[PDB]
């Protein structure tokens, strides 16, 4: 009859080792060179399969070829870059509050949803009136359409409509 | 080096995980190994009297699931295109069961065909399957068998399978 195995956390070692492999550049096909107002360059190494991986974008830009690539990025912030690519390398981010506007902007242009979620849901629970307006208008300018309409809706609910 | 051009227009702690990402990130990664998508490697397996196989792979992802892989690849050339690795004493069927383990997380094969295994994940250090097959073989343990497979242990190199089936002979005679 049949042998089966199934090692439940391997997919977490694995990516232990390929997040090793990234901080040692050993193997990285792709170079992010991000450059953000008055700010100096920034450059990480990463690895093409794990960033398609994790966001539709980057799986969309790799997909459409073999050799080292680079992606200029601009007008986001070189933290926000490598906090995103943490992310995609260990499944896990955690920044203060004043960062997660940044964030959530850069996780909707390489559409790594479940993380623009969690900055939505988070922003939400954060709703007040010193902040509402400035969130609503946020929510609007990135296009997420679920936490404007929250920020919008947490506003208009003060003058009873 | 071709390029891309991408632009854009209080103190409470913010911390997320996403619980099952490295699952949902290994499937899309096995799902790119069977279109050939965004693959540096192809594995070409010789053994015996059995056709030449063709794997093709990522050599990020095999070297997250085998050291033996990690070290090979490197230890290899940079800016390298594909590149074809030619691989030698072992089965082609054994190495895809191993590849669909470093992408899958699970092994399913016939119980006629875990020495086959077991010896394959030894030889490329996949230490989970190893300790998998051992703990099966381990089940069996009878005094038919107990010298076999401590001999088997001893010609792998598989060191816990060896102690346990010596462990289990030692207690008739000590
Ligand atoms: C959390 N992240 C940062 S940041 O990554 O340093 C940053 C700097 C500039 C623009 C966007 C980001 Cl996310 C934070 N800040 C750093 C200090 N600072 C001057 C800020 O304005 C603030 C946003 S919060
Ligand atoms: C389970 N798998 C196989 S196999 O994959 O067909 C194979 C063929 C040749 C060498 C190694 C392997 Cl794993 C089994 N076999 C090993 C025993 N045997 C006598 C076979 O011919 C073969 C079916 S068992």
């Amino acid at each position: 009859r049949t042998f089966s195995y199934t090692l439940e956390d391997h997919t977490k070692q694995a990516f232990g080792i390929m997040n090793e492999l990234r901080l040692s550049q050993q193997l990285c096909d792709v170079t992010l060179q991000v450059k953000y107002q008055d700010a100096p360059a920034a450059q990480f190494m990463a690895h093409k399969v794990v960033l398609a991986s994790s966001s539709p974008v980057f799986k969309a830009m790799f997909t459409n070829e073999q050799g080292m690539e680079v992606v200029s990025i601009e007008g986001i912030h070189p933290k926000v870059m490598e906090r995103l690519i943490e992310f995609a390398y260990t499944a896990s981010i955690s920044m203060g509050e004043k960062c997660v506007l940044h964030v959530m902007n850069g996780a909707v242009m390489y559409q790594i949803d479940s993380v623009v979620r969690a900055c939505s849901d988070f922003l939400v629970q954060q709703l007040d009136p010193s902040n509402a307006i400035g969130i609503a208008n946020f929510a609007e300018q990135i296009g997420c359409v679920e936490l404007h309409q929250r920020a919008r809706e947490y506003i208009y609910m003060h003058f009873g409509e």
